[PDB]
């Protein structure tokens, strides 16, 4: 029938062509736009295209608009199936109302249940003020449905625009978040009440904007130029993420070759022991095309993790960092490496350690600001993964770190060192000006002494007489062995007590 | 109280809730802190917990923290609520300015609007019609109630998916 | 405050005064009064008090009523938490809508999380026809929920006037169904639609009444004379029942003693094999106190079914009864007694048997009606079972019928027999008139024939040559045996293969 | 239909449903031979099947019957509906008959009424409004869906209690 495709074609339009042109001016995509852009050609199938809201107080019963203000759906990526939905903006400024959260939680239920992945795009304007205490009845399912599915199939939100309001707690609880640099914000309470409260001045954008929540809270894990660039960078993403947390990771087919050696590498560290080098130069080079995909490239810059792969499998890197900060662990790196372990343990993905670290950051702002439960968080995270752990120790490891960055006591499989690490309880001037106390009335004894201590201790042959060391190896093999090594461990099977679930630190 | 929500939790007692929140705290100092992520600890710390869960409302609950805090929807099991709750998406100052936001100008017609909407809708029993609250009691019942209700729930059994692990945001 | 007292003693009011009154002219309680009869003194808490519905076409939105027209909530009886919901005719003529449904769904959700027993009480008009489709959603979610918690929790129904349309089928799916003997009735298509379509003229009462369903239709299982006493019967019924699936049978102090001797059973079975004699008497000197809670009274009456106690603990018992129809299973009898049997395997509640049978009912309609199918129910039920069963084989067993009734064959655990018992694959003039076929000319030898013949297999001693019978008892013992017998039993551990669920022939 | 359900779900292989059902069978002879119960049966059948249901709606779906031929509130998984799909409380013009039950003897009102209710309610849109229907499908491509569907609900997983079994009525 002709009507109902006049139906449709009436559907499709949103709130009218003068918001779409208003929407483009801004420099934004519409919703289905963006749904047509994410998926493969031609697989999109919708659901519930004609809903409509059913308040009828505050005059509100005159404007019915279908849809209700979220496009939901299924379809394919690179051939796997992912379900997802895209709040619109131009339909009552995209609010939540009770209807409106429903076809939410259809969709979000019945993706738990098929066992795929989800993708949610933000775009709201907060509350629907007309529609009562029933609009908080909506939010609160669809919080609940979210911690259902938390470790159990990923959850990637993507953020172009305004997100106030209540709404934001929903996508503070999945895995990943992204935000588009110069357009999008998010806040739990707006510049209004700030101003009446605190009597301060401040605008959107300097109070949530992009830059804000990518480099100083914690929140966001990457920006990007355009709406293009995100949907196209989420769509490279997706093909390294396992589906669920029963099936393993997805293997492609690699161009490159598991035995060549690396002549570079015999050159990386630098011969004074006080100048610093790259840790990124190295990662590209035991990855096998180079390829990274960097996870919170902009915050605590004194830690790397990412994804690459090796032998077209997925695997997670975290290396130590020593171009900021001498690679110290303070508590920012902790907790931004503790959730990312956290994650990979998760879905079974195998970890590499690279080790450059003194130690942990002294101040009187890092200790009253409650240094000791973040430091204890990553020590948590690593010592209880069942996952493969190899781990390669390159220049420095100094005292109480040594044993949180994945050591062979709290669970490691393989520990390797190259020939230039000093493996030892501290440094050799605060060892020395220790054990020899009532000496320091002098000045060259003490100087001798130290220069004995440092020949003597500081290297990693008495690490390897005592056993804690599995071998020593040159720099130019570590790739081959890497690629060896996670082989012959992809059959890790260990058992745990019971329990309901750990009770690590917050 | 996450922290402590899931050490109660994990070994298996019992948590009662007594709830009286206008929002939350505002500022600059907040959001660049990171509010965000831990004010969702609480949420995810309460809606994953397996054992009986029951909440009192005794004043206020307005906007998005009358959701954290154990309320129906995210699996508290019962709801009880004083004659004097206030249940509310936001106070009524500010849902008029926001209504009737083409009318502000004036003072008597902001007034009665203001009025009309605190006699209307700043009570327990719109949110208690739509069967969010499970009874409007008496003050002076409360402690009788909560002996009842727990004793009761001690055969509380439900069971998730498998997973290896939760994933909270820390 | 007193404002709040004056709204809830003005919800306790329903409809008004003169439906009230007009309920009570009728002899019949209101909904609260049946709460208040049902439960302890003091015990019940309500949820839900002031909801209301929230339609707002045809002049619906002009009448509000608190309460929606169904009171729920839960309680305890003999100190046991019970949940249960009672459908209020004086509003709207208790009709399902949306908050209806809601209520309702809430309370059965809540009993099956907590594993207790359900009780609905139905006085109810059936479909809203105002609320349009939506009516039909309320009632999909119920039927839902009935069938998760069904062979969980067990689930009582009690009809306490009309019921029709689309409601009938949530009480079908429950597990006992009881009417009231003269102001009830069920049916999916009512007097008025009867008359449109087959032009038959009947009235309510006949059509759907209570005798008609407690005698031809099978569906209720009992009537009582007024609601007072239907009430007070339940709650004798509920204190029978295991909580759910998981707890053994309650337990209380029996007054009875284990080891007495009744005489009079040596006499109970005439020597003429022409004269019937009543099992229902034998039962009942078998439970402790005589007191037996039969189940179905008035259908099928050539098999008898219900709960009594030994040694104070449930026990269900079956038994054929020789009084009509000579004791022969047929179709009904089949039937009545797998659903029974099915229920109390489920809850893992112990069977005793009392076997009397000669076969299967002949004539051609029986086998127009299906009699191997619905025979074929009760053997699967039968030989499923992975709970105790004892079973005493009385007076007879020929054929095919000596095995559906329990035989060892099929998974009996005990079997005795009392002297007279006869087991045989036939009569003994049918066998004889089989076998000599050659001579059936002759009168004499055909006598003399059949009396050897019955004198050398028509009895016990035969089948308990091959082992077939655990034991031969004198009939004054049997209490005590069973008595000892099921202490032994309780301790029976087995196990079967994984399957979803078995494929019994419906 | 209910025991071919049950062998179809014991072995995990997925079902497909065409409805076309505008009520049950009037008449003393089937209440007397226990339509009841015999209708339970279907419903049981189908609600508690753990494998892909999808249902297809084609022209009548009226009353209690909606509800036993796999509707999405007992358990299916996806419902389409063609153009011409009715979904109603009842036929038209008993709806009318019984809702102004006052007014039964003027003819000329009552057509009027009829054509009113019939227009408005009697379509696919009123029940796809609430969300019930998950797709209006042109007949034409009916083939395709199906051949897509079933592909992304393979893996259906899901839990329930533990019983031992259950206890369908027969
Ligand atoms: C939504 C918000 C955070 C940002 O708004 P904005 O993009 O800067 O533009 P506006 O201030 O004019 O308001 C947004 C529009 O969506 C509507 N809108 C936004 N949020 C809304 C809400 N919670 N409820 C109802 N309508 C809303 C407004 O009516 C407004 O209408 P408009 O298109 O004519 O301008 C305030
Ligand atoms: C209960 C019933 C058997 C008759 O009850 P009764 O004691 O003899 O008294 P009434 O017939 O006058 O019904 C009383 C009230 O129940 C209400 N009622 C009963 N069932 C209802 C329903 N399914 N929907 C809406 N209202 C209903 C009626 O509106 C009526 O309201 P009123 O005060 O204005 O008269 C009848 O109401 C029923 O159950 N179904 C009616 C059959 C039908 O569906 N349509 C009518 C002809 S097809
Ligand atoms: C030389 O002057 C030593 C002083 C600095 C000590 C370093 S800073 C990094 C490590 N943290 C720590 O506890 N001590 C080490
Ligand atoms: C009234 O004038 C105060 C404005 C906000 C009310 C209170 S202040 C702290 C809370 N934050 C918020 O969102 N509102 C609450
Ligand atoms: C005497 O006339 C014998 C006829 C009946 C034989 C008996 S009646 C009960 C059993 N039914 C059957 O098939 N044969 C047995
Ligand atoms: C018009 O004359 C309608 C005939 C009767 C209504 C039909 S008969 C088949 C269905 N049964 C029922 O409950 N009503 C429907």
């Amino acid at each position: 029938l002709e009507k109902l495709e006049e139906r449709r074609a009436q559907a499709r339009l949103g709130g009218g062509e003068k918001r779409l042109e208003a929407q483009h001016k801004r420099g934004k995509l519409t919703a289905r736009e963006r749904i047509e852009l994410l998926l493969d050609h031609g697989s999109f199938e919708e659901f519930d295209m004609f809903v409509q809201h059913r308040s009828t107080d505050f005059g509100m019963e005159k404007q019915k608009i279908p849809g209700d203000g979220v496009v939901t759906g299924w379809g394919t990526v690179n051939g796997r199936t992912v379900f997802l939905f895209s709040k619109d903006f131009t339909v009552f400024g995209g609010s939540l109302s009770e209807a409106h959260a429903a076809k939410i939680v259809k969709v979000q239920d019945m993706a738990l249940k098929m066992r795929a992945p989800i993708i949610g795009i933000f775009d709201a304007g907060g509350a629907r003020i007309q529609e009562g205490v029933a609009a908080l009845g909506g939010y609160g399912e669809v919080f609940r449905r979210n911690v259902a599915a938390s470790g159990v199939i990923p959850q990637i939100s993507v953020i172009m625009g305004p997100c106030a309001g209540g709404d934001v707690y929903s996508p503070a609880m999945t895995d990943f978040i992204f935000m588009v640099r110069d357009t999008s914000y998010m806040f739990v309470t707006g510049p209004d009440v700030v101003k009446t409260v605190t009597n301060e001045v401040v605008t959107a954008e300097e109070l949530g904007g992009a830059k804000v929540h990518t480099s100083k809270s914690s929140i966001a894990d990457g920006s990007f130029e355009n709406d293009v660039e995100a949907i196209l960078q989420i769509r490279r993403l997706l093909d390294f993420l396992p589906a669920n947390n029963i099936e393993g990771v997805p293997e492609i087919e690699s161009f490159d070759d598991v035995n060549r050696l690396d002549k570079s590498l015999d050159t990386l560290i630098p011969d004074n022991p006080n100048k610093p080098y790259d840790m990124g130069e190295l990662i590209r080079r035991v990855v096998d095309e180079g390829d990274f995909f960097e996870i919170q490239a902009a915050y605590a810059r004194n830690i790397i993790t990412g994804f690459g792969r090796v032998e077209g499998r997925t695997v997670g890197f975290v290396a130590n960092q020593p171009l900021v900060l001498a690679g110290v662990l303070d508590s920012d790196a902790s907790r931004k490496a503790a959730r990312f372990v956290r994650f990979c343990n998760a879905f079974s993905i195998p970890i590499v350690t690279f080790v450059d670290v003194p130690g942990f950051l002294p101040g009187t702002a890092q200790e009253y600001g409650g240094l000791i439960k973040h430091g204890a968080k990553l020590l948590f995270a690593y010592s209880q993964a069942t996952v493969p752990l190899v781990t390669i120790i390159t220049r420095k490891a100094f005292g109480g770190a040594y044993d949180v960055m994945a050591s062979k006591h709290v669970g490691a499989d393989l520990n390797y060192a190259w020939p230039t690490a000093q493996i030892a309880v501290m440094g050799a001037k605060g060892a020395v000006e220790i054990i020899f106390r009532a000496e320091i009335g002098d000045a060259d004894k003490i100087a001798e002494r130290t220069k004995e201590y440092e020949d003597r201790f500081l290297s990693p042959f008495v690490a390897a007489e005592r056993g804690y060391i599995d071998e020593v190896i040159m720099p130019h093999s570590t790739r081959k062995r890497i690629a060896r090594a996670l082989g012959m461990l992809r059959t890790k099977e260990m058992e745990q007590p019971w329990k309901k679930h750990d009770n690590i630190p917050l």
